[PDB]
């Protein structure tokens, strides 16, 4: 069929919300299990599925015989495969801090681990990838997250309250500069013991006498990570709340964290993922360190600025991988083309999709995968139609 349907995963990940995805778009969640993730798309993992016409078949199955017709020619000879994982988020917790390496880093570090011969899907395994994947979060509802170190200024600021927490604290606010930065995030990371007690007690005391942010989002945090030196971090990240509609944009060597709320997130199959805090896991801190660029990001170059033109919302990505633009639907229909694979996500309202004779209904939260040589499709209704795809 020209549109298609997409029946999606949903992983249950123990810090996924029992209820989001059912208030939401209407999911059923009758055992109450909670509800990490839902994906849309082709992982070997646990691919997105399609209907014959009327038995199920995989959708990364499907694409694999008809590679061409349903990628099109310049996705399928840049990449061989559907190039995207697109996701919901539901953060019911506040989960790690990551960073995800730069490309020559990551081809080591791909090839550090396969030497090894440690499996692709191992516990152990961080490096998924010979590449640097890109990543877009685009918030559904007020989404909580940090991103990237703050102006030198602002994490003086934000660390005088708590200076006698580790020397390595008094050592930044002497002479805060990037090189002092890097060894105050090691060394609180590092902290063992008596040392890493002590040095929460300091920022305990600290929360009973500041207010509002960032000690507020320390406040929620520690709910899940008492005993983490991850709690220092939004003292050294910025603290950002997404409304819904904005979006960010991950860059490589940049430590971020998703703390609050339900997004869209899209991404590669495949990442490299190093952990910063606000993990039981261990931390190879040196490796972390080389991988990190300690380097403010002002607040105003956080949010990615989308390009609106006609009835699309494009969010310009710096990537070959992967483009996301967001659709408002009129009554009237409007023409959504690409020259690649799509997969068309209700936001809200709902999508009338039309192709020729074939009609489809998506109501909030459904989607359909739309094959290279189907394009264009016409769509109406009411409220937003996201869509994930490739521009190359
Ligand atoms: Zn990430």
């Amino acid at each position: 069929a020209s549109m298609q349907k997409l029946i999606n995963s949903v992983q249950n990940y123990a810090w996924g919300s029992k209820t989001a995805l059912t208030e939401l778009y209407g999911i059923a969640n009758p055992q109450q299990q909670p509800m990490a993730e839902l994906w849309m798309g082709a992982h070997p993992k646990s691919s997105s599925r399609i209907t014959t016409a009327g038995e199920t078949v995989s959708l990364r199955d499907a694409i694999e015989k008809n590679k061409t017709a349903m990628l099109g020619e310049a996705v399928a000879n840049r990449f061989g495969e559907l190039p995207f994982l697109f996701k919901v988020l539901c953060a019911a917790q506040p989960l790690s801090i990551q960073v995800h390496p730069n490309k020559r880093n990551s081809e080591i570090g791909f090839a550090k681990e396969n030497a090894a011969g440690i499996p692709m899907d191992a516990a152990e395994r961080n490096y998924k990838d010979p590449n640097h994947k890109p990543e877009l979060v685009f918030a559904l509802t007020p989404f909580l997250a940090m991103n990237a170190f703050r102006e030198f200024s602002d994490i003086v600021s934000l660390l005088q309250p708590v200076a006698g927490a580790h020397s390595a604290i008094a050592h930044f606010l002497q002479v805060p500069n990037a090189e002092r930065l890097s060894q105050l995030f090691a060394s609180l990371l590092n902290m063992q013991g008596e040392e890493k007690s002590r040095a929460l007690a300091v920022l305990k005391a600290a929360l009973n006498s500041q207010q509002g942010e960032p000690w507020q989002t320390i406040r929620v945090i520690s709910e899940y990570y008492p005993d983490d030196s991850g709690l220092f971090s939004p003292l050294l990240l910025n603290v950002v709340k997404l409304n819904p509609g904005e979006a960010m944009f991950l860059f490589a060597e940049t430590p971020h964290a998703y703390l609050q709320g339900v997004a869209l997130e899209v991404m590669a199959n495949s990442d490299n993922v190093l952990r910063a805090g606000l993990t039981p896991k261990y931390i190879d801190i040196p490796e972390l360190v080389a991988n990190v660029k300690f380097e403010p990001k002002p607040a105003g170059e956080l949010l990615t600025a989308p390009v609106k033109s006609g009835a699309e919302l494009d969010f310009p990505i710096p990537v070959d991988d992967f483009a996301f633009s967001l659709h408002d639907l009129a009554l009237q229909e409007t023409s959504i083309g690409q020259h690649s694979a799509a997969i068309l996500f209700c936001v809200e309202g709902e999508a009338v999709l039309r192709k020729d004779e074939q009609r489809l209904v998506l109501k909030p939260g459904e989607s359909a995968f739309i094959g290279a040589d189907e394009s264009p499709v016409n769509a109406s209704g009411t409220g937003r139609l996201a869509r994930v795809y490739n521009k190359l």
